[PDB]
């Protein structure tokens, strides 16, 4: 339906603009009647490190201990650690999930990276036979909310750092669409250490205004899994007919699936095909 | 009723942030159901200079031409210039009026100063026996929306330019509340030439969010005219009882009515007392 939200935050300081963006979002969504839950990872002392200690009881094979095998088993059998279970339960009840984080070394902080590695367990979050739009999270919606030290022109096609849509693809496709989520446009706050105090208040009003209609937004484009031959004889490659029809197009289907052609503009930043 | 709005703009360039603020307000108000009318003063070639040529026909006394006397007669008799009448029609039909302008030399631009001098006529906009809350515009609301080159801290109690509530008082009390308007909080945009391009888009989004519930806000405080003895024998001075009660108060009633004491605190920038 449209009624439970989980907000996951990755910042230690409560004086941060990232903390302030979190607070604005609980307020807008409580005003429309949503139930809201939080996973403030540093205030929770969350352990970010994957290891054989995430399992209880007996490993199926301690000689050649292999994390994907072991943890889906432990998940079927109810042998996972209590901090992992409490998070899996939050996730399962939420209709919408927001991730709030500063950009560190062109990716997510180590503490949010460790939460993805320990909570999104084989069999709970994915299966190698139901990847991408067939994933367990198909009825849920999600979005990244990111602040940056650098300006918006440094991350454009012609700036020193290169294109932002290329920085976002490993996260939005590789983790989130992988598990079946409907991914929505990011919220990007550029130049935050250089914007005047009264303009920052307006950046927060603008965020709350968007959240009044988030559940009816359109999602970003990802190539569907039906365009591909999913088995080891074909090599998980695009079907021959789709390869034939695509020959006529000036543009690749997305950032990771550019096909040697031009990437369609802002594929990872603006909605619609 | 609550349904018609008039927006008066004072900037010659269509590439300005002031023009962008005006365009977001027409949009926000029209999605809510309002009828919007505009007075884009520089696109109208509006004449800002008051003179005996604003009157058609008969000066009651050309030897000693006195502008307030002559224009109220001309108003009763229908002898005013046609650019003044067309402006007076928009105003008489508007429930909300918004003035949009850049701060020039701690005041309003000369083209907007000239529209107050020519359009707010003795007899139409005021009388000397119905000043302030007894004025003809009792039923209407208005607000100033201002952009500034200097920062927010240069205009605080401790900044080089001194307090912004003192700059706003001659306009908001002396012109707007004198004619009977309920004055709403100003929209203040500081440091516009030093704010990053991405944050400037959110300044416009926060302004359209405010406009969705504007008619429901409370007005700024001004001392009511009933506290005063309004005739030349008393001197238009505060009543003796009021003077007595006020002796026990730490604060002044407002910025112009500070009374030798402390000015109450953001009297001209935040509503209610
Ligand atoms: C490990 C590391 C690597 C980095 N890598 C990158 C990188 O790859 N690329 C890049 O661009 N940047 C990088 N950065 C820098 C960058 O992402 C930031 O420092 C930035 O995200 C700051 O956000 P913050 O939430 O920490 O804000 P803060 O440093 O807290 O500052 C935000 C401003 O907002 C103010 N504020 C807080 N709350 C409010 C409020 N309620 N209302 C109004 N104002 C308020 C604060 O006073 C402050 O002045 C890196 C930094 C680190 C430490
Ligand atoms: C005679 C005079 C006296 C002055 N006196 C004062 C004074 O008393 N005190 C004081 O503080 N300042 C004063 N100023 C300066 C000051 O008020 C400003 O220059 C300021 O208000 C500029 O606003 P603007 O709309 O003219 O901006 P612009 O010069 O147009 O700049 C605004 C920026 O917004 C950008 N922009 C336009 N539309 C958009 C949009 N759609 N979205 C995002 N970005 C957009 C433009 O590219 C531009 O970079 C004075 C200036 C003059 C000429
Ligand atoms: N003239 C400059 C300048 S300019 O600022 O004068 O425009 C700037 C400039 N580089 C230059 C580029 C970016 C930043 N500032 C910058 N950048 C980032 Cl990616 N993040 C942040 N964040 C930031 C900003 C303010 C407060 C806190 C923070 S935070 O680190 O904790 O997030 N600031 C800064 S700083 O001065 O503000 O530290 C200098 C250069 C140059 C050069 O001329 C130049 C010539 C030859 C080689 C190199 C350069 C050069 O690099
Ligand atoms: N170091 C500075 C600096 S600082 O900027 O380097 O911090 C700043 C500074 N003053 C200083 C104060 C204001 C502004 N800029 C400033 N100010 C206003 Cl009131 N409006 C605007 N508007 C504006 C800004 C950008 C673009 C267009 C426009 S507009 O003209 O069209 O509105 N800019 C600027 S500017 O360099 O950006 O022009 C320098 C000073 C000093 C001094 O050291 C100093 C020492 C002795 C006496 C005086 C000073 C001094 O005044
Ligand atoms: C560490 C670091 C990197 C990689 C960056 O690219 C930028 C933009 C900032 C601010 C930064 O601090
Ligand atoms: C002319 C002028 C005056 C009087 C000011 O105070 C400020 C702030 C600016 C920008 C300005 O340009």
């Amino acid at each position: 339906a449209v009624r439970r939200a989980l907000i996951v935050l990755a910042h230690a300081e409560r004086t941060s603009f990232n903390y302030a963006m979190k607070e604005a979002a609980v307020e807008a969504l409580k005003k429309k009647g949503w139930e809201v839950v939080e996973s403030d990872l540093y205030a929770m002392n969350f352990n970010p490190l994957i290891s054989r200690n995430d399992i209880t009881g007996e490993p199926k094979d301690s000689e050649n201990f292999q994390y994907p095998v072991e943890s889906s088993l432990a998940y079927k059998e109810g042998r996972l650690s209590p901090d992992i279970v409490a998070e899996q339960k939050k996730l399962e009840a939420a209709d919408l999930v927001i991730f709030q984080f500063p950009l560190y070394w062109f990716g997510v902080p180590a503490i949010l990276k460790g939460w993805f590695e320990r909570v999104l367990v084989a069999g709970f979050a994915y299966t190698y036979a139901t990847m991408y739009d067939k994933g367990p999270f198909q009825n849920k919606k999600t979005l990244l909310s990111i602040t940056t030290g650098g300006s918006g022109s440094m991350y454009s096609l012609q700036g020193v750092h290169g294109d932002m849509n290329v920085i976002l693809w490993p996260i939005q496709s590789g983790i989130l669409r992988f598990c079946g989520f409907q991914v929505l446009e990011p919220q990007l706050v550029y130049s935050i250490g250089h914007t005047p105090p009264d303009a920052r208040v307006q950046v927060l009003e603008g965020w709350k205004k968007r959240l009044e209609t988030v559940w009816e937004e359109s999602p970003l484009y990802f190539a569907p899994s039906s365009l591909f031959d999913l088995n080891f004889q074909a090599g998980f490659l695009l079907k021959k007919e789709v390869q034939e029809e695509q020959k006529k197009n000036k543009f690749g289907l997305s950032v990771g699936h550019h096909l040697g052609k031009s990437i369609p503009a802002d594929n990872q930043i603006k909605a619609r095909k």
